[PDB]
């Protein structure tokens, strides 16, 4: 009850990644209640890399349209961490959502100890928050995954994508990789962002979702993304790096020398998208 | 100054619980000030079970109608914890409030070490927050209480309330207890909530307030509540468990078979309130 | 890029303090990215007393006018701490800001270990937050400063300002001090606030900014403030303590005894500003 599978309920309208999550999840339906607010933490699961959690939020009284969870899901001994969260209305007193955390410890964790510590629910519609504490402290065993360390790359505008690792669970698979930007390229561009699109030998496409990036400069970022149950008959992944370059503010028309149209800075120049292409042996 | 007794000022319009809190409180009026905002932490007190704190908030500039404290009151070595907070305007630059935290360590704590760590004041009226840090780190000695471990219960619809413990301070008293729900009952209901109402042998009623609940499933929840200075001539508590059952979304009219009115699901059925009744020896 | 020197960009319209901060800063441009939001932590610097950090915030999608950083900059082994933060729009997807934290460890710290842990970006304009994690864990070496322990004071209305310490970095200098309030004075006043204004032997004035205050009662507060690069030819600081006294709610007119105007409480009385004056040997 509420919604039967929160992972699929939340997986919209480009779709697929969460498809096998509940079945591989540990169901807990463990509850905390203060101040008219019952928080339940439903399905639980851990890549080894990323920990995803499913919850409900029920109240005595309207949360409205976009309640804000104050607090945080925290992994003990995460080295860095990144994350995401969604939430969706099912009734004006029921909400289901998902919180996701990715640690940046070099190796994956067999057991993830985490604490979900909520300190408040803001109800922006009603200008107000519900104060209190709702806490869960628990550790989860990770599903196993096969990781191979891989290489492979393509360059172009200065600006170049390196594969690092691949990891395959029963439910999903992960691509680890990073972007490098040259002194040339850094200079004409201030937001280089390298997306990968995934196919296998075989026809198929993979839906996926970033898990966050990191860097010591604004340009050389290690990233990783998670994608759909790898197809069992696939031999090879074909990876295309989409690169989205950007710099605007205001700007100029130069009706010039005549009668030709011309902007400083160059109006098509100064924020574009480019491509490349890599082959990974599932082996 | 500000308001003389924040505990009573905050205790509205069903009334009584906080009545003796200030007198048994440790007054500290310890202050922190950054960014135009002076936070004072006035009265302090600890059940052994729950820690309640009283504060003022003064600013240079309007908080408006419902300022939001970003941060948290945290008990060191709390096992779980729950809590509540209220705040009330006294001037457009003065606010008084109370924060309450309940730990779920099996035994009560003689000393409670806590940290009140504020990271911000949102001013939803003005769409804005005041960023900063205001921190108090301090430990409080608990008032003593007499706790007896008790049993006693009543069942009905599957769905059954068990007393666990009673604890009596000079200022207030606590009932520990839990609800159990059967496979039968769980199935027709998704929000069973067991409230207790308290009398003594003697006429009197007790105002009280939940301190939070906990469970490993959505149904079997350990709870506790706090109630008024127990009356000294009372011998026995008479406890009535109010049970509020719920499931709606949309719904149906069936003008049928004729001419009788009929909803799926059954429109009076599927969210009700029931009762029972228990006797506890103050002994 | 973005803005070249965030410290000066943020230093408005009484101006000077941040003027030499970037040059003495450690530039890091270390980045974290989740959920469409790239947070960069640009310039870094530490008084020994206070740690100031500069950052950018870039998004895929409007932050609007006053985004709210949920989370906190935290110093490990800070004894108490206080802080401040500003942020300013540069584009509807670019924001630059500064966060400042002051620890109240008796001695200054040669290395400050801190964690910047962001758990969310509220977008009050759009009623909404972006959930996730963006974390930086890093330690900074402090710039050296010359601290002398000093005394000196002036009294008046009961109510009296004591110098404690002075500390001079290459970029800025700090005055440590405290206010004391007598039983007389405490009684007619509930918000005594002692500001200092700074000159040297020499003509010059110093822009400065509180770093927060602390006290075990609402009145005797240790404070400190930071001011501009001390002028090299200065021999002595001339410090004037401005004292702002306050108590209003409502109030009265007494057309009386005739025809003279008279308010209870006394309408000019009950919130004023007074002064004093101290000489510190730079020695």
């Amino acid at each position: 009850p509420i919604v039967g599978d929160i992972f699929r309920f939340l997986d919209n309208g480009r779709t697929g990644l969460y498809e096998n999550y509940k079945e591989f999840s540990t169901e807990l339906n463990m509850t905390r209640e203060s101040n008219g607010v019952k928080v339940t933490i439903n399905d639980v699961i851990s890549d080894g890399r990323t920990l995803s959690i499913t919850y409900s939020l029920e109240s005595e009284q309207d949360l409205g349209d976009d309640p804000i969870i104050l607090g945080g899901l925290d992994i003990m001994d995460a080295h860095g961490s990144s994350g995401s969260g969604k939430m969706t209305k099912v009734t004006e007193k029921k909400y289901v959502g998902m919180v996701t955390t990715t640690h940046h410890d070099s190796n994956k964790k067999d057991k993830v100890n985490f604490r979900w510590n909520i300190e408040g629910i803001e109800i922006p519609d009603r200008k107000k928050s519900i104060q209190g504490h709702w806490n869960f402290a628990l550790t989860v065993k990770s599903m196993d995954s096969k990781e191979r360390t891989i290489g492979g790359s393509s360059e172009k505008e200065g600006i170049k994508a390196n594969m690092e690792k691949v990891a395959m669970s029963p439910v999903s698979f992960i691509l680890y990789y990073n972007q490098e930007v040259s002194k040339g390229a850094r200079k004409e561009w201030d937001s280089v962002d390298v997306e990968l699109t995934v196919k296998d030998d075989l026809g198929n496409d993979y839906s996926g979702e970033g898990n966050g990036g990191s860097g010591n400069d604004p340009y050389n970022i290690r990233w990783s993304a998670t994608f759909q149950k790898l197809n069992e008959n696939a031999t090879k992944l074909i990876v295309t790096p989409r690169v989205h370059l950007r710099v605007h503010g205001g700007v100029e028309y130069v009706n010039g020398k005549e009668k030709k149209i011309e902007v400083p800075n160059k109006e098509a120049k100064k924020k574009d998208i480019v491509l490349d292409d890599i082959v990974i042996d599932l082996k």
